[PDB]
């Protein structure tokens, strides 16, 4: 499977930008684009040898971990650190089999009894996304936390918190140019801060926005979708047009009409 590297050590807006662009390049194939917005591969009929991509993260502490992302949804399904690999609890039998194809060389593979969805991760971490700071420092720290989990140095809450950080700075950033933009800002001024309502609502609405766009009438939504601006005020989305500079890729929801 393809591998994309990134390091928090000396990270700049440009190195982060190159990273995200590279990830998107490996996620999509250019075969499916609706209203100028790329669509991820359809899970149905997708060969297993084209199912995942790897993201190898390194930090100033000279530690490295490798996350595994499902190309059909950019979902982080697990990670490897040295001689151990951990996978979130699969949603179905098909996904449980698919993951057996990842890190086939690791001496110890473990599957968590819990899922990797925010609801569960926030419960384990004992904090919501709105209260978990994001930025290069948090990522640098998160990479160390994941790395030391097998040895017992990392507590469950801290592991969950760390996943929440990696997922947003990698998966959500790849999905939304807007979120990638918020992370670039944090890196540029080396300032850490929790995600505002605009970020949170976008993360929560990806599936619905993907469906609305794909089932739209020439781009026009049948029903509007409400998002939130940074100050928390409501923002109504009625068309795919206003989302072009915001959403980088969508999950496949339906076939494109003639
Ligand atoms: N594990 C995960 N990977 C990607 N996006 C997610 N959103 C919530 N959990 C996620």
């Amino acid at each position: 499977y393809p591998i994309i590297n990134f390091t928090t050590a000396g990270a700049t807006v440009q190195s982060y930008t190159n990273f995200i662009r590279a990830v998107r390049g490996r996620l999509t194939t250019g075969a499916d684009v609706r209203h100028e917005i790329p669509v991820l591969p359809n899970r149905v009929g997708l060969p297993i040898n084209q199912r995942f991509i790897l993201v190898e993260l390194s930090n100033h502490a000279e530690l490295s971990v490798t996350l595994a992302l499902d190309v059909t949804n950019a979902y982080v399904v697990g990670y490897r650190a040295g001689n151990s690999a951990y996978f979130f609890h699969p949603d179905n039998q098909e996904d449980a089999e698919a993951i057996t194809h990842l890190f086939t060389d690791v001496q110890n593979r473990y599957t968590f009894a819990f899922g990797g969805n925010y609801d569960r991760l926030e419960q384990l971490a004992g904090n919501l996304r709105e209260n978990i700071e994001l930025g290069n420092g948090p990522l640098e720290e998160a990479i160390s936390a994941l790395y030391y989990y097998s040895t017992g140095g990392t507590q469950l809450p801290t592991l969950a918190r760390s996943f929440i950080i990696c997922i947003q700075m990698i998966s959500e950033a790849a999905r939304f140019q807007y979120i990638e933009g918020e992370m670039r800002t944090r890196i540029r001024y080396n300032r850490r801060s929790a995600p505002d309502p605009s970020v949170i609502t976008l993360e929560n609405s990806w599936g619905r926005l993907s469906t609305a766009i794909q089932e739209s009438n020439q781009g026009a939504f049948a029903s509007p979708i409400q998002l939130q601006r940074r100050n928390g005020s409501k923002f109504s989305v009625y068309d795919v047009s206003i989302l072009i500079p915001i959403i980088a890729l969508m999950v496949y929801r339906c076939a494109p009409p003639p």
